[PDB]
């Protein structure tokens, strides 16, 4: 209720009230910003990470791996400080593929070396932590390497580090995945990719994790419509009937969830089927923040 009804960017009094909101108890909002859709990357893009709503908790930098040096420069020099001004945390996402890369020794030294290399994606940009995207099962050697890397990262990020920086586990699999069973003690938040998913399933998936976390570490994710993308149908009209809305309102039985996240937050409000790039006032984000913290 200290959050703008449009996407205004507070400056003084209006700002401090948003900072103090974020310092206190709330269901948090996170969003994956597709780096290749930032105005500072290539051309033709309409949305910039500077547009992101003041009442957002975490912004994920999600590169595809071809983004121009302009974007990274902009991120370091411009976007991170501005987003830090609004009390918005900025977190680099990387695929689990990076943590099981066989170019890196499957040894203690190898795990540290790989962690150090991944920590440069955080430190070199003044980021608030690292998000590992886990969407695949692992063999015994891949598991051993990924676990080692998590344990090394845990010295600088997440609940074991004492730095206040985040180590985030984002996945479309459940809490029986061996990697989760090995690294759950290192994890700040666990974000469940729940695009197109039955509301009837949310408790079942949550139950798989609940013994390893508090409810406040758990987030569920819906997708915005990606240009030429999968039709998850998470953002159908009317809004207050959408899967996204149902996610904001959903609570595990007996407890309160940590919040929700959007994939492709740069596509906030673009209709399902509209494959053009457009600007956004982040209506859906700000509305869903309000629907969680009334
Ligand atoms: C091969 C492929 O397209 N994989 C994508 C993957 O790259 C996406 O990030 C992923 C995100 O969604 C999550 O995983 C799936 C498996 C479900 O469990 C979702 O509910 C999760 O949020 O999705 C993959 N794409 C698909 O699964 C699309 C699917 N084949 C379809 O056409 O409906």
């Amino acid at each position: 209720s200290v959050c703008p009804s449009d996407n205004t960017h507070a400056t003084g009094a209006a700002l401090q009230k948003i900072l103090d909101y974020k310092k206190g108890d709330h269901q948090i909002m996170a969003g994956y910003f597709r780096s290749w859709r930032d105005t500072a990357s290539g051309t033709g893009n309409k949305v910039s990470m500077l547009d992101l709503p003041d009442c957002l908790d975490i912004a994920f930098v999600f590169p595809e791996g071809d983004e121009t040096a302009s974007f990274w420069t902009t991120l370091k020099d411009t976007y991170v400080p501005a987003l830090h001004g609004r009390g918005i945390k900025v977190v680099r996402s990387v695929g689990i593929a990076q943590l099981i890369n066989t170019a890196w020794d499957n040894t203690p030294a190898g795990w540290q070396g790989l962690a150090d290399a991944l920590m440069k994606t955080v430190d070199d940009y003044g980021l608030d932590g690292l998000d590992i995207n886990v969407q695949q099962s692992l063999n015994a050697n891949q598991l051993k390497q990924a676990t080692g890397v998590f344990n090394a990262l845990a010295k600088k990020l997440g609940p074991k580090s004492g730095t206040g920086k985040l180590l985030i586990f984002d996945t479309n699999m459940d809490g029986t995945q061996p990697l989760w069973r090995n690294v759950y003690p290192t994890i700040s938040y666990v974000l469940i990719q729940s695009y197109g998913r039955s509301i009837s399933g949310l408790q079942t998936t949550y139950n798989s994790f609940k013994s390893y976390i508090s409810s406040k570490q758990y987030l569920i994710g819906f997708s915005f419509y990606e240009e030429n993308g999968t039709n998850w149908g998470d953002t159908t009209t009317p809004m207050t009937s959408s899967r996204a809305w149902q996610y904001a309102k959903w609570q595990p039985s007996g407890a309160t969830k940590g919040g929700i996240f959007s994939y492709a937050i740069d596509r906030d409000g673009v209709a399902i089927g509209d494959n053009t790039l457009k600007t956004t006032d982040f209506t859906w984000t700000r509305q869903l923040i309000g629907a969680m913290n009334p």
